[PDB]
């Protein structure tokens, strides 16, 4: 109650991504994505799984709606699969794909769930990757075309759109570190990809407003990792700044109209992209909102012998960990205060926040994920502190609605507020999901 109340119009949702949940990978005209190629490459996924079935949400999105409704949410953040809309990436449209999402949008609106659509959550059409993917400027152009196509048919009903989800991931995990699709391992390729992602974003924003049948609220979604030096030594502070630049400022600064950060430009040297002024203008399209995805902090020590950005994580054995990450709720406060004071974007949404645990169905049938309840409660407490500081936060989306295909970790790593039995496709609300239900209902 006191100190726990969000605005009455606050957006409360959960979030997913198409490849992680949909399955039906060859159905209804869908093309091949880089994640189909990657997950079907031996050894890329930890457990031998693919997204071929996943949660079967292409067919079972109505069950997903049932969960959202049972949780008392008022919004659902999901992605549209470009392979279902333009199966060749650049080519004809697939009306069956558009019609599927049209039906889903209508189902959401009929349930009182505002759709928050992500256009690109990592499932680049493989034919585009065969032509260098995000390494090619042309991919940016045809992304904007895709964005146009989708807004023309859904923009009478969906006001809130994001272009990209987490370009750092797509660029640096996909092209530099090789852990995500398409799996390249070259810094220059990653940096070029980052630029073409940003350019695609900016071109898409402009294409979408031109194509819009009503005013839209268009954003981008960034993962941000607040970074802290492990000591105040020059070496460790510099390591923190490089990591901060690598993940955060590289994207935030050009979106803000500030160009690429010059420290990072000079650091990247020959690997840095040719960033002409006209591209940067386009990249800095005004945003109606910015989405923040937050999981963890980085406490950095200098790592001179490591790959760029020469910064290694120093885990704090004080702090608890989940199945895969350190828990640090106060980082969310810090990064939001940073955005509020230091950058121009507003309003803000938390578009993903959640955690993975070794969730199990208990003897009674529930999932007793108390650490995840505590994760949500602690992060939401930080959001109330941020709101009290004036941060213009307008909503929160729990990551994820349901356990899903967790990229290179496969089905093994459970992030849901609902448990997914991947054999039967049954979903079950976890205790943390019931806590969110009851917390939101108190609003
Ligand atoms: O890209 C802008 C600017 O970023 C600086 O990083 C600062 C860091 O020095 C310190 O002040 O903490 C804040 C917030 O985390 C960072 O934004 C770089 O040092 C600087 O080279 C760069 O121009
Ligand atoms: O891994 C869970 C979810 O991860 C999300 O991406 C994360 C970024 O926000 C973060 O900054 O980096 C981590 C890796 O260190 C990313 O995995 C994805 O957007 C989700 O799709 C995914 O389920
Ligand atoms: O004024 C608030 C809006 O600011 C937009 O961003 C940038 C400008 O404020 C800044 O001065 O210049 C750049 C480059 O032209 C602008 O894009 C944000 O994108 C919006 O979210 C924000 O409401």
């Amino acid at each position: 109650m006191a100190g726990e109340r969000f605005p009455a119009d606050f957006v409360w949702g959960a979030a997913t991504a198409a490849y992680q949940i949909e399955g039906a990978v060859r159905e209804d005209g869908r093309g091949v994505s880089i994640w189909d190629t990657f997950s079907h490459t031996p050894g890329k996924i930890a457990d031998g799984t693919t997204g071929d079935v996943a949660c079967d949400s292409y067919h079972r999105y109505g069950e997903d709606i049932g969960l959202l409704n049972a949780l008392g949410m008022n919004a659902y953040r999901f992605s549209i699969a470009w392979p279902r809309i333009v199966p060749l990436g650049a080519g004809p449209i697939n009306q069956a794909g558009l019609d599927h999402y049209s039906r889903m949008v209508d189902a959401l609106l009929g349930a009182g769930l505002q759709p928050f659509v992500t256009l690109y959550h990592w499932d680049l059409p493989q034919p585009l990757e065969d032509r260098l993917g995000w390494g090619s400027r042309a991919t940016a152009t045809v992304f904007a075309e895709y964005a146009d196509i989708v807004v023309r048919q859904l923009g009478d009903r969906v006001t809130h759109w994001a272009t990209l989800n987490e370009p750092w991931c797509s660029a640096m995990l996909g092209y530099y570190l090789g852990v995500h699709a398409p799996g390249h391992t070259d810094l220059k390729r990653g940096l070029e990809a980052s630029h073409n992602l940003l350019l695609g974003h900016g071109l898409a924003v402009q294409a979408m407003r031109a194509a819009a049948p009503q005013p839209l609220q268009i954003g981008i979604v960034l993962n941000l990792t607040p970074t802290y030096p492990a000591s105040d030594s020059p070496e460790d502070v510099a390591a923190a700044r490089r990591f901060d630049g690598f993940v955060n400022r590289w994207f935030l600064d050009p979106l803000a109209g500030r160009g690429y950060p010059q420290d990072m430009l000079d650091y990247y040297g020959a690997a840095a992209p040719q960033a002409n002024p006209e591209d940067l203008t386009q990249i800095a399209a005004p945003l109606d909102w910015l989405g923040v995805n937050y999981y963890e902090r980085m406490r950095a020590v200098d790592a001179p012998d490591a790959s760029l950005p020469q910064a290694q994580r120093l885990d704090d054995p004080d702090l608890p960990h989940t199945a895969d990450r350190e828990v640090y709720p106060e980082g969310l406060y810090d990064i939001l205060l940073r955005l509020h004071n230091d950058y121009p974007f507003r309003p803000l949404y938390i578009t993903q926040n959640g955690c993975a645990l070794h969730d199990e169905i208990a003897e009674d049938g529930g999932i007793h994920d108390g650490q995840r309840q505590a994760f949500f409660e602690a992060h939401l407490a930080q959001l109330q502190r941020a709101l009290a500081a004036g941060v213009p936060l307008k909503g929160y989306f729990a990551w994820s609605l349901l356990d899903n295909f967790e990229w290179a970790m496969g089905l093994s790593m459970r992030y849901g507020i609902c448990y997914t039995n991947f054999e039967t496709l049954e979903r079950r609300i976890k205790d943390s999901g019931y806590w969110l239900r009851d917390f939101i209902a108190g609003q």
